[PDB]
Formats: C-alpha cells, structure tokens, sequence
C-alpha cells in the first residue's frame, strides 16, 4: 500500500474523531469496536493470531512514542 | 450513549469508502489508536494500551 493512501485513511479516521470532539477514552472505545468489527471479517482460524499481532505491534509502537 | 455507535459506524464508513483490505484496515486503525494514546499522560499509556488490547482479545473470542 502506498504511504499516501495509508496516510490519508488514517487522517480521515482521526478527522471523524476530531469532528466529534471526543475525549481519548471515548475515541478508544470507538476505535476498539471498529477493530473488532474488522477482525470478524477475517477467517475464524486467523482471528487470534491477527489480534495478537495487532496488539503486539500496537504496544510496541506505544512504548516507543513516549517523549 | 450510542453516540458511540454513530461514531463507530462513521469510522467503518471511512474504510468501506476507501474499499480497504482487512490488513490495510487494521494497519490504519492501529495508527489511529497509537495517535490517540499519545494524547494521554505517559504515566497512563501502558495501562491504557493493555486494557485496550485485553478488550479486543476478549471480544474476538
């Protein structure tokens, strides 16, 4: 995927939240539900692995972005 | 609420609109989430990511 497409999609996702003036807690409740909705779109035999990779990468990125 | 439901749907509409792949979808959602967590106090980030991940792992099973 082109960095451009990926970047634009992320920004479109964040715009929805900014537009709604949500707090971080609410923003996360919504994104988490969104993610669960997507993972239910992949085969049941790949869901645990996919969620595990998603979370691992997520945590790693979160630890790395502490100033 | 389900002002949550409305928001959740607005988020998924973006992905549908871009005709995205599940993997591309997850890659974008993840980046979105990291961006949000960077908006909370550092002293709370690990706990937040852990609870967020635990939630997903429980809802997938």
């Amino acid at each position: 995927y082109s960095n451009e497409r990926v970047e634009k999609i992320i920004q479109d996702l964040l715009d929805v939240l900014v537009k709604e003036e949500v707090t971080p807690d609410l923003a996360l409740m919504c994104l988490g539900n969104a993610v669960t909705n997507i993972i239910a779109q992949v085969p049941e035999s790949k869901r645990v692995a996919v969620v595990d990779n998603f979370t691992k990468a997520l945590k790693q990125s979160v630890l790395e972005h502490h100033h």
